[PDB]
């Protein structure tokens, strides 16, 4: 039976699994009042990828395909290809293409394109509104708002590189993005399919432990908070190890290597998320070189020490 | 601890010199120029070299505060560390970790947040790593942007890289130059603490490159980008730190579908790969193919022609 383990990377060394930026901190808070059902950063401890999760940290919230100009506008519809430029299959048993954004918001970035025959290239500021009626990645199409009505060519490889998020400054501050509201992946008036399940702590006194980043903001007053259930490196690690789960819960200790001391302990649930014994919103204060270590598999009644 | 390499496929892995996926394996001669990249540099037993760090998404990013150059749309960034700690120029490295390791014009976006009210802004930005004022080692780099007033002083500012550009009115694909290192402390300075240049030593052997195509944002750039190790291999070795039993690790590239070895190669302890081939060649491989460590070999092992 291959032993289970987690990477020895520090929080700052690891990557958010829901946007291509580093982790900054560990955060716990209550979540009874909203649905925690992210589709990126979803992986079982024995390495089965779930939702829209894929292995590349840099392909998260990227798009590739060809673009068609929406006449009379600076908008373009992208006909999606897969990450390796192969055809996208809309019948695949997934919510949307792997790495598709899993929150409702306005993501700003850059659309780049290369003309195959002469190698000429171009790049333009572009925004994708994932709450848009025309955000339908599951169907293989998404709409980009750009600063040109003529520069992009048809039938040429085009990429969207994400940078950050924006908000309307003339409306309530930090009201968008909404990190826990899933897009409708097939556009307006449709129901999402094949979702990784929503997660919640069940044990008394426990809350989710989030791996938190701050998304860059590009305009207005966005809510830049972004919480993922697992670091991308953990997804990569579990996928590779494929260590069988001996119980439903892996007990982890967060340790200071300088002192050999446990700062706190937590439960890594087999279906791919972490809980801690704490009540309320709290930014964890940790030593920068601290990291997680697998302790042992525990039964369903194990009680965590307060953190 | 036994040595090993990841079982990830080439397409599943990431370029260690720019934050984009690997696309293919490529081999070619390199006797006539210096191959001395500073990112994607790691020994098989887990020692990081050059400007190499672990995060794939921090490669070619910059963070700090910016000062406006009056009479211009250019800004000087006073660099901080990736975690917003003070940058220490006395640290024994060539430059801040993840600094670009080639001379070219990198286009991206400068973003900023105003601490007090959470107001935010983003602007097109280019950094010319061959510029006299490109001095990341001293803690300063210059960005050319599309604004002369929007960025504030003393506020956290980040550069997210997107791609490279070229001047279309000059010879096509003449820039970037992926094998020309910047002068990290600016014009008329000498680099320090570099990861060494690499070359095959065995007769008939060439380097094996892990190749990507950088996005192009304007003109006719040379978008080829070759790294010596995937970023995931760097990550793997750093954590495993498995002792090297010799200077050369024999790898087999195998198809899990049939079990046939397409080819074998040498993973050198100091962190690069060679193969038995003469000439330029894009390798044809199956997407589900991967590398497997078989054994440690001595200095005299002759590779099967590839
Ligand atoms: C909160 C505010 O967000 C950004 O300003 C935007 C405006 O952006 C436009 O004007 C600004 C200068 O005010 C700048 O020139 C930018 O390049 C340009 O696109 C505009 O989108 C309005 C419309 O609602 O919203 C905000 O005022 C940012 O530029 C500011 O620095 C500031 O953070
Ligand atoms: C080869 C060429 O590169 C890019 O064009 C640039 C020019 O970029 C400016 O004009 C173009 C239209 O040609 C476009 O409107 C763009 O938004 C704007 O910045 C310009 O930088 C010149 C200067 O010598 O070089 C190129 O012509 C690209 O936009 C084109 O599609 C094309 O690939």
């Amino acid at each position: 039976s291959k032993p289970f383990s987690v990477p020895v990377l520090t929080v700052e060394e690891m990557t958010n699994s829901r946007f291509p930026i580093p982790l900054e901190k560990l955060f716990t808070g209550p979540s009874s009042a909203f649905v925690v059902q992210p589709q990126n950063g979803r992986c079982t401890t024995d390495g089965v990828l779930l939702g829209t999760t894929q292995l590349s940290p840099v392909n998260i919230c990227t798009f590739r395909g060809d673009v068609t100009h929406i006449t009379g506008s600076r908008n373009y519809t992208m006909n999606l290809a897969s990450q390796n430029w192969n055809d996208y299959d809309p019948t695949e048993e997934i919510p949307a293409p792997l790495g598709t954004p899993d929150f409702v918001g306005k993501i700003q970035g850059v659309l780049t394109q290369t003309t195959r025959t002469d190698g000429s290239t171009r790049g333009h500021k572009a925004t994708v509104y994932t709450g848009s009626a025309d955000f339908a990645p599951k169907l293989g199409r998404v709409q980009f708002e750009t600063d040109t009505d003529r520069d992009f060519e048809a039938n040429q490889n085009t990429k969207f590189t994400p940078v950050g998020v924006i908000q309307d400054g003339g409306t309530t501050h930090r009201n968008e993005p909404q990190q826990w509201v899933l897009p409708s992946y097939s556009g307006r008036n449709t129901h999402n399919v094949h979702l990784a399940p929503a997660v919640a702590p069940t044990f008394p006194g426990e809350q989710l432990l989030f791996f938190r980043s701050t998304m860059p903001g590009c305009s207005g007053y966005p809510n830049m908070d972004l919480d993922c259930l697992l670091p991308q490196e953990w997804v990569q690690y579990f996928y590779q190890e494929a260590a069988p789960a001996q119980s439903d819960v892996a007990l982890l200790r967060f340790v200071n290597p300088d002192t050999g001391r446990v700062l706190f302990e937590c439960k890594l649930h087999k279906s791919g998320y972490v809980t801690v014994a704490h009540t309320g919103q709290h930014d964890l204060v940790i030593p920068p070189n601290g990291y997680f270590r697998f302790d042992s598999w525990v039964n369903q009644f194990y009680t965590l020490a307060p953190m």
